[PDB]
């Protein structure tokens, strides 16, 4: 049932600075988001392919993956726009009355007696009762009891990362900012790093034709405007050459494209969607 | 070398009423057509789900985008549906070339300048000079110039796909209802493989593409192909699968509760484009 595979998408900052209005600006914020959750993406790295444009997109794409229940708690907000125009709707989204395994909470501030627990506001009709002692203001992931005329629910703490790996569930994205595109490699999450880096290029090899090694964290990178090229050369942490070499595969999504650039906001669709078989049947247990 | 199948796609103009502003409505409609360029469509048809203002609307921009830039001003007088234009990103599809550029085929518009029977027209194929054909064709007339390898002919509109497997834009066909979109395609035999999608049908990765000449892939609104289909008096169905030969969801354990037509039509064409690739060729 559980999904033992993270993947994870990376993409310039700089896309917001090529829309044409305030307006366009964050609904092209929202196009990134959706495409992510839509395609259950664990991790949206932000890098600077060189500021602005990278902190604005990744406080958008944080904001719309933050259950509604809880960004008023997060957020000082009103963003409000960006999420009436690309709401995510994602699996830890649900309404008070859904059922649900588990549940994204904010642990509230509560004065309480030391060694007795915790109260977390999980979006339900009661708060939900801990036996972990944390500090109000956290946000975790609850697996309410099966079992349960109390006051509160009752449910435990758990690894954020076991409605995906013990449910196969979709629990959403963390955002990553990177200074440059060395980082979106050197500063992952994992401690193995990615190990299958896969870069995007109407230059790269036929997407049809690639095999998918068998991993366990993957990466698809894409570029702005001026392709990786642009965050290649800008960084001298990185080989100077074409950006191939510094991906295990680099790969044309999109075989005879019939128009002669394909936006980043549109590739990560087509991209993801035409690695989709390929990362399920190579990241499976 | 030449592409000999034909690939369209149908959705409901209904689309547009669910964005959110005026230049959001323009920009979703730009959305549409760059997604359908993208994959090499040659047809989009726009089709009412109900059984207007937004099929109109929608169909003004999708053909507006596909025209040439140089035959704009002769075929597009200034338009209120157009008034957001300058949000749109444009399709720089192969017939959308610069004058410098060397190419075997141009579009154009054939101008009034002085001939006889006989002898040919003049057709503005936005080059330096006005390009000199055999036949005698009405002014104001778009058609598909082959350049001699500032003469040439014309040619079908279909010779740039057919014989040299260039993509060559779209055509735009409204569709009063879902069963029109079926009842008047543009070939004789119809669409021999109609491909309907929902996240209700069949998965895609199971999915086999028989041999096929025309191709049509159909997409709903924010109510699904149900609506649609229940709105049209001439379709007693009791759910939208039986309508076509494969009924497919093209985004297995999808991550949002709900997929926009839009994003739906990159993704769909996406997952489909290695099975039509194989299908169709010759
Ligand atoms: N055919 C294709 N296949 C895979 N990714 C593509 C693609 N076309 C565009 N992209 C993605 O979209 C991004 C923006 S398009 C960049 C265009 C630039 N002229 C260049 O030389 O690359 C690219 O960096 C890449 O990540
Ligand atoms: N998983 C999926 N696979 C294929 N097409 C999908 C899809 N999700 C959405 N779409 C397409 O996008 C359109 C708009 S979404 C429609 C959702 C509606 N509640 C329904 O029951 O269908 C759909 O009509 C379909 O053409």
């Amino acid at each position: 049932r559980g999904r033992p595979y993270t993947l994870s998408v990376a993409l310039p900052g700089s896309i917001l600075d090529n829309a044409q209005s305030p307006e366009l600006r964050t609904y092209l914020a929202g196009q990134i988001a959706r495409a992510c959750a839509i395609f259950c993406v664990d991790e949206i790295v932000v890098f600077d392919e060189e500021g602005q444009a990278c902190v604005q997109l990744a406080r958008i794409l944080q904001y719309l993956e933050c259950p509604q229940y809880l960004r008023k708690a997060f957020f000082p907000k009103h963003l409000q726009f960006a999420g009436l125009l690309n709401p995510l709707d994602s699996p830890h989204h649900m309404r008070q009355d859904e059922e649900s395994e588990f549940r994204e909470g904010i642990v509230v501030d509560r004065p309480t007696r030391p060694g007795h627990g915790s109260f977390v506001n999980c979006g339900m009709k009661k708060e939900v009762k801990i036996d972990k002692n944390l500090e109000p203001g956290l946000r975790v992931t609850v697996r309410l009891n099966q079992q349960q005329d109390c006051k509160t629910y009752h449910g435990k703490v758990v690894s954020s990362q076991d409605p995906r790996t013990k449910a196969g569930l979709y629990w959403g994205y963390t955002v990553r900012l990177a200074s440059c595109l060395s980082a979106v490699f050197a500063e992952a999450p994992f401690q193995d790093g990615y190990d299958l880096t896969i870069g995007t290029s109407e230059r790269g090899s036929d997407v049809a034709s690639a095999q998918l090694p068998n991993f366990r964290h993957a990466l698809v990178v894409f570029g702005g405007l001026q392709g990786l090229e642009a965050g290649a050369d800008a960084d001298p942490n990185l080989e100077v050459a074409e950006p191939s070499v510094l991906f295990d595969l680099y790969v044309n999504t999109c075989p005879g494209q019939g128009s002669r650039t394909i936006r980043t906001e549109e590739a990560i669709l087509i991209s993801l969607a035409a690695l989709q078989p390929g990362l399920t049947q190579a990241g499976a247990r």
